[PDB]
């Protein structure tokens, strides 16, 4: 369209379709539920073609850091693999996991580790 990049109220509109992505349990394995919704993510980035993203896989503290580090590098992955079947262009995407390292909510009590444990794709 005609804006280079999604302003502040898209860019969080596209986060808060990126947190209804879920993985099972220690899985990276994109489950159906979520083709709806990164398919319209898809029509999101399709609308900024020449914006880059950053895909990102969080976790919650629980289990061990180096595991949840590959676990979250290999959901962003998935997600990065899926957003490129589906039409957007490899170059526009980097996918990047994070783990624990970056925490929005306490994960001593299972409200903040569900806040933790989230994809985000984010403006670059």
């Amino acid at each position: 369209g005609s804006e280079f990049e999604p302003d502040e109220k898209e860019q969080k509109q596209l986060n808060q379709y990126a947190k209804t992505i879920l993985f099972d349990t220690g899985k990276a394995t994109i489950k159906f539920q979520s083709a709806e919704v990164l398919n319209q993510i898809i029509n999101v980035l399709k609308k900024y073609p020449n914006s880059r993203f950053r895909i990102e896989g969080h976790t919650d503290s629980t289990g061990k850091k180096a595991k949840n580090m590959i676990l979250s590098q290999n959901r962003a992955d998935a997600v990065k693999v899926y957003l490129i079947q589906g039409g957007i262009d490899a170059g526009r995407l980097e996918s990047q996991g994070f783990g624990p390292e970056k925490p929005i909510a306490s994960n001593k009590n299972k409200k903040g580790r569900e806040l933790n444990r989230r994809v985000e794709i984010n403006l670059i």
